[PDB]
């Protein structure tokens, strides 16, 4: 009866939010996307290409008011989960890939009454590395920025919550142990076009393990 | 005649719990849900040691229940049970949380409801993962571990839970380029420092080594 | 004329699929028989190091529908048709020993007859769990594989074989590896937990390097 | 004048697909002749370890059906136009022997012209069974493939060549291997699938590796 | 206010999108002008053995329909907008002496200005045709690659580079590779079959192992 009014009232909501009622920012409705990264691995350094293969996943979180609902309309609800396709996402790419992106989690995310969402997809990433000196004790330094490809910094501004990437996950038994990782906001101007793009560098020190 | 007679009544109830409601939406705080998960391992196929990967093929068993999948064999001409695509339902978020590739399914995807709401689910699977293979080529082998639950629910939502916690080696192919010394699924609570609810995995490990 | 053919075919096509109720599959009230055979290509590969071989072969699977049934002459003497696989039904049959996802060679079209018949034969690359050793003596290599439902019972998908001969007349002349044999052997077996029985065909296949 | 030419256009596709019956295939009562020919472009790739052989080529195909006739005078004069290849009717023409699924190089999209034939030219990446024995000989290596429709028997799909000549007008002049001779050649064929003979059109090359 | 821009642009891609058939492309009465710029991020991969190269580079694609034009003033002040690549039509450049299928890099969405102008910049990985012989030595290798249309003419489209110099200014710094050269240049064809020509534009890079 009363879980027949939870399933009932959750589908109700959806079906409000969703299927009854987001064409992306505009300059007018500009976006703020929260990034960081947890790097779980570095699986694999190829110098004969300078390709350097990453498993990690990538928080996001932004703010839509037209994700807006009064608990009191809907049970109580506080928060939801849905397939990402449900609704808008952020087109955050690496720079550099050499390789599509693999994904290694499943596509749902959180929405909270507030209009707040949160995506946490877990990935792997080839991208242009150069390993040379990672079989020394200063290591290796390489370097991948993420960013909107298609909005500037006029649709979708980027920020972090912590400048130190979060390493408490990093695999303990990984060929490459890790000397250092900051994720860090940039602003840059392309030659397509005069208007700024946002990125947030991902800068990692390492080395083999021993 | 008598049998178009039966397929009529499962015509009927897959028409009814499919497009009579809207399809359920996931289970709530309010409303949780238990999930069974079970391992049986086919095959340690690869053990690379220059990238720490190793690949299993394994069949992942889950089953679970709903009330909106309830009903009364006796309207349906003694139908206990029906074989659906997976795609029909909804289905549990069980994700491998230190895999390095997609991974890739080796079997249909077709779950079997019963009458009581419970829903048995099995895929076969290939999957690659986080293994320090070292102490392989040993005679004491190599131990890894690899931990699954869902990806965005917590412990007050999807609660998973064991049969045993002995992992089904019965089918383990006899020709693999390794043996399993031990396999092992056990379930675990954890809290994390974000977040004040808790959160629950099934951890399985393995030790194996070169079968010579 | 040839125009109301075409017209008859897409009436056909429209009672059959739209308008009629959906094929639920096999019940214990309502088995089917699906008659399989395989026909190798190759044996492209068989790699010592994970014990894994690849085999590409084509796969004839043959069943019969009383809801595909159709009197050609309600419909212009039209005694069959072709349609993608995905706007039918189909048996789940797999590999259950698989390493990979196997990988489709060919067109997903089946040719459905009057008579309520299917037949399709898809062509595939699998790779499945095999030890090659002994693959360059003279006595060469076993491996073997066997094909069934993943959930359906023998008293819902009742397997069968035409023979337990594999067609080995399109088998790649200049390929790696020599057949020797090439079964497909039709297996019932009972479990103690369970009142049906289970069926399977064991595709069993002696090889050795040529030369 | 833009705006004029447009509608045209978009009359003309909207008769012939959303005002009209869709083309099935062919039948016995009404079969189709489709013609081929290979322009080679190069040889990739020559394993001899599993004698598998990867070629680059696009297959031109063409065939003509009243279905897609019409006047160009009731259209603008319009003579042809490019549409995707879903919208149409296309062949099931397949490679008799690849160990991988073709991979497609270039765009769906074929080109229509008012007297209903079509013109489809789909770039492809084909492995397939060939030994490459004797390609480091003067006398070079000899491979061969079938093509042909996977699912229409010699009754229902006549296949052509205009040729008997591989076009190498644009093979890779700097690939490491050179082509001696390719032809491609109508042959008349049995299945034990079925009683009705099957049509193909067989692929032999010859080729051996550069040197200078 | 953050409600009504929202709102304005729905309006307009609703009125774009709905009020009129999509652009069914270009033809000889109304032919188009596609503008192609390369931005060469990494050449990955130069195997000797296959003769392929693997190259990493965006390429700027812009053209400009009559059907996308819009009065700013109507509209909210919305002077542009981004738009998943699916919802209109986009040119079919093609590469020429691929040997694989081009990998896509990055999101499909194009932008859309008010003057009717569009501007989609692919990122992509692309195995070509390329003997890298020369390329551990001073003078290194040369390869090449054309672009364009698979199906239309220089009739239908035209094709159009703003520089030959390509960008090498993403380049990468830790390439295995370093540019000694990257060319991009419109090329028309004229072939003994056929009255219409055929426009190109080509690729040629110029390389070598980095000391
Ligand atoms: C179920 O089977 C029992 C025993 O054969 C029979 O008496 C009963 O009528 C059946 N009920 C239905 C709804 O088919
Ligand atoms: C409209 O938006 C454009 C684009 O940024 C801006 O430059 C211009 O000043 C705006 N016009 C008005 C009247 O605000
Ligand atoms: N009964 C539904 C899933 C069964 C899947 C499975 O483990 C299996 C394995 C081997 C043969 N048949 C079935
Ligand atoms: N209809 C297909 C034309 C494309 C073939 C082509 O232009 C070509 C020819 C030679 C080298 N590179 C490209
Ligand atoms: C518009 C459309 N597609 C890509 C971009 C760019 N985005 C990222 C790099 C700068 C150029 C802009
Ligand atoms: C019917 C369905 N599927 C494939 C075929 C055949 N076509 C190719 C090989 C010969 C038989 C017939």
């Amino acid at each position: 009866d009363d879980k027949l009014h939870s399933q009932a009232n959750l589908m109700r909501l959806k079906s409000d939010l969703f299927n009854r009622s987001y064409p992306g920012p505009t300059k007018d409705d500009p976006l703020t996307v929260t990034l960081g990264f947890t790097l779980q691995d570095i699986v694999k350094a190829d110098s004969s290409t300078n390709e350097v293969d990453l498993v990690y996943y990538e928080q996001q979180r932004w703010k839509l008011n037209s994700l807006m609902w009064d608990p009191n309309e809907y049970g109580n609800i506080t928060d939801f989960r849905t397939s990402a396709a449900d609704i808008w996402t952020p087109d955050i790419t690496a720079y550099s890939s050499t390789r599509p992106v693999q994904v290694l989690s499943p596509q749902i995310a959180v929405v909270t009454h507030d209009g707040s969402v949160m995506f946490i997809p877990a990935q792997r990433l080839s991208f242009m590395c150069d390993p040379t000196g990672v079989d020394s004790e200063e290591g290796a330094t390489c370097a991948v920025k993420f960013g909107s490809w298609v909005y500037s910094g006029f649709e979708i501004d980027l920020k972090t919550d912590t400048d130190q990437v979060d390493l408490s996950s990093y695999y303990a038994s990984s060929k490459y142990e890790i000397l250092s990782a900051t994720q860090t906001r940039q602003v840059q101007h392309y030659s397509c076009c005069p208007e700024p793009y946002i990125d947030v560098n991902l800068v990692v020190k390492f080395r083999e393990r021993r």
